[PDB]
C-alpha cells in the first residue's frame, strides 16, 4: 500500500529518540517514546549506506511474522531519514544479558525455560514457512520479565519449497551456520535447527564463543571428521544430547522446532 493508506506509516513527530543503544555501518538503534508514553526501539538507516528499499524489507518481513515470541513491528517512517519502529526489550540481547549480575544468577532451570521460549518462537516461524538464517544469542532479545523474543529479521526468507539459495560469494558466520549453507548456499529450516543447537551452548555458557579454542578452519575440519562441539562446562548431559540432534549430518534427520520446544519444557519442569 502507498504510504498514505499504510497502517504502519506514522508521522515522525510522534517519535522521540531518547537514548542511542547502538551504531554501525548501516545505521543506529535508539530507545525512544511514541506519542509520549510508549517505550519503543527505533532503527534508523544511515543515508547512502544501503537503499531504503533494502532497509525497509526488514519491516515487511516482520509484518508477516507476528507472534508473542517474535519482536513486534510497530511502524515505519518512509521518508528520509528512514525509520523502523518496534517493540522495545528492556534487557537487551540475550548474549549480553547472560553476562550481567542478573544473568549470572539464573538457574539452569530458567536457562532451559528461555531455551524453550526461543524454540517456541522458531516453531512459529517454521510453520509460517519462513527461515531466519541468523539464529544466535546476539539476535535474541530479553524483556523486563525475563521473556525471550527472536529479532533481526533482515535475512529471513519465505520458503515455498523449503530451500532458499544464497549468492555464490555470500558469507555467513561459520560457527553458527550449518555445513550445507556454508558449503552450498542452501538454507532450510533445518539449517536454523543446527544454529539453534549452537545457540543452546551460548545459553549454558552465558554468552561464550562456540567451539572454545578453535579457528573457523579447525571447526570445519573437526566437523568433517564427525566430531561436534566438545561438551561445554556446566552443561547437563540431556541438553547436550539435544544439541547433538540439532547437529545431525543430514538436514532431514534433525528435529523440528516443535519437537525441540516440547522437549525443553519437559527438561525445565523437571528441574
Ligand atoms: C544492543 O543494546 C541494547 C539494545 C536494546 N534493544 C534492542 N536492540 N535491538 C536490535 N539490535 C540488534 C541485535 C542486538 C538484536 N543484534 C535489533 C532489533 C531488531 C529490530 C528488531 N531490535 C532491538 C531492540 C529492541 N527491539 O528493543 C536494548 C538495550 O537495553 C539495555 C540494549
Amino acid at each position: 500500500k502507498p504510504w498514505w493508506e499504510d497502517e504502519w506509516e506514522v508521522p515522525r513527530e510522534t517519535l522521540k529518540l531518547v537514548e542511542r543503544l547502538g551504531a554501525g555501518q548501516f545505521g543506529e538503534v535508539w530507545m525512544g517514546y511514541y506519542n509520549g508514553h510508549t517505550k519503543v526501539a527505533v532503527k534508523s538507516l544511515k543515508q547512502g549506506s544501503m537503499s531504503p528499499d533494502a532497509f525497509l524489507a526488514e519491516a515487511n518481513l516482520m509484518k508477516q511474522l507476528q507472534h508473542q515470541r517474535l519482536v513486534r513491528l510497530y511502524a515505519v517512517v518512509t521518508q528520509e531519514p528512514i525509520y523502523i519502529i518496534t517493540e522495545y526489550m528492556e534487557n537487551g540481547s540475550l548474549v549480553d544479558f547472560l553476562k550481567t549480575p542478573s544473568g549470572i544468577k539464573l538457574t539452569i532451570n530458567k536457562l532451559l525455560d528461555m531455551a524453550a521460549q526461543i524454540a517456541e518462537g522458531m516453531a512459529f516461524i517454521e510453520e509460517r514457512n519462513y527461515i531466519h538464517r541468523d539464529l544466535r544469542a546476539a539476535n535474541i532479545l530479553v524483556s523486563d520479565t525475563l521473556s525471550c523474543k527472536i529479532a533481526d529479521f533482515g535475512l529471513a526468507r519465505l520458503i515455498e519449497d523449503n530451500e532458499y539459495t544464497a549468492r555464490e560469494g555470500a558469507k555467513f558466520p561459520i560457527k553458527w551456520t550449518a555445513p550445507e549453507a556454508i558449503n552450498y548456499g542452501t538454507f532450510t529450516i533445518k539449517s536454523d535447527v543446527w544454529s539453534f543447537g549452537i545457540l543452546l551452548t551460548e545459553i549454558v555458557t552465558h554468552g561464550r564463543i562456540p567451539y572454545p579454542g578453535m579457528t573457523n578452519p579447525e571447526v570445519i575440519q573437526n566437523l568433517e571428521r564427525g566430531y561436534r562441539m566438545v561438551r561445554p562446562d556446566n552443561c547437563p548431559e540431556e541438553l547436550y544430547q539435544l544439541m547433538r540432534l540439532c547437529w545431525k549430518e543430514r538436514p532431514e534427520d534433525r528435529p523440528t522446532f516443535d519437537y525441540l520446544r516440547s522437549v525443553l519444557e519437559d527438561f525445565f519442569t523437571a528441574t
